[PDB]
């Protein structure tokens, strides 16, 4: 087959979603080819009202969380309320990514000009002309999308699609693909999630952190009125916790946490844990050749504290959007052009990621520096100036400037 | 009317007692003069150091010291919103007999003094002011002193007492500093301790050294004589006045916040007339023995700051070298000056290391806005430092005894 | 004028400059150095570096003073102590080795190589290449010096390096890319007559109250100090007048009344701006490349910066004669440096970052930044962030040629 929809996006991700709608409300044939967290910041909030979109986002089903608290040995040593960063909406919510990502597809299949592909391992497809023009796709039956006719093309397509974007996620394949080179890649710590029945004593709408004998929890709001709780552990230390039996694991967690006693006497293995890699990739030229972009989790992926991941990618879509959009506006869309978007992005994603590793530095478990952590972090917080880094971490200083045109009137 | 001795001794402090006492084992007539009548004049402190338990073994009066009433205390406990973030029990630090008493100054100022009639060497005129009285032949004789009615151990008037050596004990609110013309190479005072005490609860224990980090104030806890808890509350310099002005209503309170456990005993406090202020000074005499036959030891030389409990038996220490000096001196009859600049130049090392010491800790009292909020998480990071014991042994514990002729030892 | 062609020009005649010549008119290439005219301390990877090049008897017949340890005090109490000799089983110190004793020493040894070239007191200007690369640059020269080799001259010699140094014009020229640029802190110098009490082979950081201060051995007797300001507030100082200044500092440091007795003005003092940079790609052209400080400058803590240089220099003097053995010196062979050393230099980097948010001068964290150091220095893991520091784990893998027989 050929295809030839005039942009081709790698990835159903969040931000890919969000690259594709505000390219759709622009006129440009788009095709999304997909193979297949759970809390938003307060920047997250601040890019939907830029676009007009926060009440649409709104209208669905979420729980705000106003506030991070953090513990230490039971005790609160840190507290922050999102209102008072910014003097415009602000807050932490509780919004999965299914309920995203289908809010922005119902507003995104109305317009016909996009397409998404669901269920499709995608190969490559380049051009032999110094450019790419787009990929190979091994399909699967099961999709609507906005090109099919109920008949589509089920098995082997080539879609030349001039500028071809890599949105593929954390574990991308595009990556490879475009022979491109990891800058920074970073990985020292895992998170083994669990969920629990929330206790009549706690409440629910919460960010919590506990610096514990142990062990350190985070735990958030699980959809359902429970709440989903990460152990963070070292890498490897995962391997070595489980020969020593679910007994001790037990016996040291309900030593830290004594009100999980209740959801522990029914745990009898490790199947009820779900261990998750906090790398941190960073690419080191996100436009490298002609017609060939990196965005995204494949070029900036981030650790979870702050819950920077999700919004972050998003903010670099909107920015490759206005690129974009302003690239066929001046027929200027080639390599000089494309790496606009890195030379826009470059100051607020390695600012983000300095900091993630600086914050994941207090999450050390070696024999003198972990006592002495929660101490350090009681005292960082308490600095004149923090409020400037809760300000870098959860919030956008100025919005991202736009074409008008992007703004979603009514 | 005039009277002659070997050495005269202004001040019966401890320092000034023991310098007696080591001095009539030796045979040198000392007259040892104080302005009190009684011991039990001042409070002075009943808290004593691990040093103390030492210096008392190298003169083999442990156990007549202990055979007195007092109370052992095992181990400090450091505490931050009512939890513990510091514990240390003296055992550990050295091999020997290690731990801090509850011992009253009268107690170990009188069965120092049982010990010192009996020698009819000594002599200590109680309730006697002392003025000067220089000598004519570039050097100091002795002391002139207006007496008064009191006790006698071995005259009612004017008294000239011209002894050779004259011995400066007087104490941190020293007379002697001025009339000998000397010079304070520091002088240090930031903060006071508003002292009470209350009945101990039922919850509590006795023999404790407490010391609690809490939002309002910063609270120390010490035995006190009769099965009572004394507390110290800390505060800078000037700021009880300003307490005082805000009235006792808006003060207990604040207090009750930090320590629920007071409130039975803050029932009852209505005024501040139940408080006692302390002045944390801590002072250093450049030179000690500016002149020939004139010394200043002890607090009047070099009082301190009293976290850890070394003010006693640091001027202790001293008045011992100080007797070493003296009875090696009379040995050679070599009591010049550059024989008595000896005693500071053999007290200078732990002196001055146990000063520098107590400067640090003072600075976690620190009540300015925001520092007020860091020092126990301060003070958390220190304790948990890995060579943290050798700080403790250099603050608690002497790493040696004291190098003294063994005719000092009392007997077996 | 003058189209003097040649086989390899080196703008900047810097340390790193003065040894990438060096290290090839050894191998034979035909090298034009450019010159149109800053630490004295090197630190244990230096002693490392020579040794390898079999140059450490060379330099030290000359005129140097070995400093052994490291010392951080905090109101005049020592808080840190470290030796170097403690890192590597192999020879490892710090020592005064003055600029110009080691770039005439690398000149003395070179000067007996006619293959080499250095011209003095030339400004240069650019001259690219119309085929897609870079002939060489043009150079506008005066009178100057000359080496073993006087108006306006163009030199294409194939590949130009540059070696200009942190302030440097060939940046621009050659369109490159800031990946960092940093610049908060500022450093005052001064000498001072080294007093009884003091000894000479110092490295001393003093975190005291007014101001921080570092202490380093001067050439001939003296101890050059160094007072830690941030920027823009010199400017702030001066308006307060010299006799506050004085003051505070005899505050902090009473031992030197005797030389501020004499001091009457701002003067004799000389402000030094603790700059950073990284490029992005060293070599984003044909012919064309940026190595040393014009690439990866960095700042004074731990006497990095001649060493570090140096090594990407000899890093780049391999990379070429090792891409001559297959004739392959193109963009995608010179792209061979920088792929060498960005992992030794975003770790020295990083580690200067951090060491230099100690110098805060903010109301709170003045206070508790020497507090800090100290418990960093108590670490269990520290001794291995000194041997990150100071010296290198292993030698730069080079051609065997390099090394100097006796
Ligand atoms: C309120 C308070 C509490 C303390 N608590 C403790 C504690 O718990 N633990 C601890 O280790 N230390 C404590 N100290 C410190 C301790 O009191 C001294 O460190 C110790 O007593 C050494 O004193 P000294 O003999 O050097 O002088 P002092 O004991 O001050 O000397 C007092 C004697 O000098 C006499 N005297 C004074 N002036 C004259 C004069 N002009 N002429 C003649 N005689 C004079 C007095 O009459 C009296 O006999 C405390 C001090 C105070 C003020
Ligand atoms: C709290 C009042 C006392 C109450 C109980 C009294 C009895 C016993 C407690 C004694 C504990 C004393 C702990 C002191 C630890 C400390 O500072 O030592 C340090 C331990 O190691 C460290 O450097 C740890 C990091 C620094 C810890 C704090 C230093 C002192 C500062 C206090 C100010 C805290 C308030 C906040 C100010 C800043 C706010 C921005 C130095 O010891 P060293 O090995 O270098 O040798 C000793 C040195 O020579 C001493 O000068
Ligand atoms: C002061 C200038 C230096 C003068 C002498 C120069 C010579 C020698 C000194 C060399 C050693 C300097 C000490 C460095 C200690 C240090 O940072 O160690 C680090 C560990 O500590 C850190 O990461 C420190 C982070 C930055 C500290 C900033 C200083 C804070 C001080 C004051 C401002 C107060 C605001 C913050 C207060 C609360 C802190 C939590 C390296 O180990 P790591 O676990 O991080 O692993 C390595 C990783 O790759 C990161 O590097
Ligand atoms: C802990 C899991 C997360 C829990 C809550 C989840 C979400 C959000 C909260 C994020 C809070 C992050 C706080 C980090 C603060 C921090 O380190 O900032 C830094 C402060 O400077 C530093 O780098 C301080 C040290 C960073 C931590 C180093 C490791 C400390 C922890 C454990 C090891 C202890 C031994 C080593 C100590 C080394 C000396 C510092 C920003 O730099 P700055 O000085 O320019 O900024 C000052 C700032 O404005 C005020 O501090």
């Amino acid at each position: 087959k050929e295809v030839q929809s005039d942009v081709c996006i790698v990835g159903a991700g969040p931000a890919g979603m969000l690259l594709g709608l505000l390219l759709a409300k622009q006129g440009l044939e788009v095709i999304v080819l997909e193979q297949n967290g759970e809390i938003t910041q307060p920047r997250f909030v601040q890019l939907m009202k830029q676009l007009n979109l926060l009440d649409y986002i709104e209208s669905n089903s979420h729980v705000k969380i106003p506030e991070v608290n953090v513990f230490h040995n039971n005790v609160k040593i840190m507290q922050l309320a999102f209102n008072t960063l910014i003097d415009e909406e602000s807050y932490c919510a509780r919004l999965t990514q299914p309920t995203l990502l289908s809010a922005l597809l119902d507003k995104a299949k109305k317009y016909p000009n996009f397409k998404l592909l669901f269920n499709t391992k995608v190969r490559d497809l380049l051009r032999e002309d110094g450019k790419v023009t787009g990929v190979y796709a091994v399909a699967k039956p099961g999709e609507q999308i906005n090109f099919t006719e109920d008949e589509v093309f089920e098995g082997n397509l080539n879609i030349k699609s001039r500028v071809t974007v890599g949105v593929d996620g954390r574990n991308s394949t595009m990556e490879k693909l475009g022979n491109f080179e990891l800058e920074l890649d970073y990985y020292d710590n895992d998170l083994l999630w669990f969920s629990f029945e929330k206790p009549e004593s706690w409440d629910y709408n919460i960010y919590h952190f506990y610096f514990q004998k142990n062990y350190n929890y985070l735990f958030l709001p699980k959809l359902g009125g429970y709440i989903q709780c990460g152990i963070s552990l070292t890498k490897g230390e995962y391997q070595k916790i489980k020969k020593e039996g679910i007994e001790s694991f037990k016996e040291k967690i309900l030593e830290d946490m004594p009100i999980l006693k209740q959801h522990f006497d029914t745990v009898t293995d490790f199947k009820s844990f779900v261990q998750l890699l906090c790398r941190m990739r960073y690419i080191k030229d996100w436009a490298k050749e002609e017609g060939c972009m990196l965005i995204g989790d494949a070029a900036h992926c981030v650790t979870p504290w702050g819950a920077v991941g999700s919004t972050l990618a998003m903010g670099t879509a909107v920015i490759a959007a206005d690129v974009i959009y302003k690239g066929f506006k001046n027929n200027d869309l080639s390599l000089e052009t494309l790496k606009q978007v890195q030379s826009r992005r470059k100051e607020e994603v390695k600012m983000i990621q300095n900091l993630q590793l600086t914050i994941e530095k207090f999450l050390t478990r070696e024999p003198i520096k972990k006592e002495i952590a929660p101490l350090m972090f009681s005292i960082a917080t308490k600095m004149p100036d923090i409020t400037n880094l809760y300000k870098k971490l959860f919030t956008r200083e100025f919005p991202l400037d736009i074409d008008e045109s992007f703004i979603f009137h009514d």
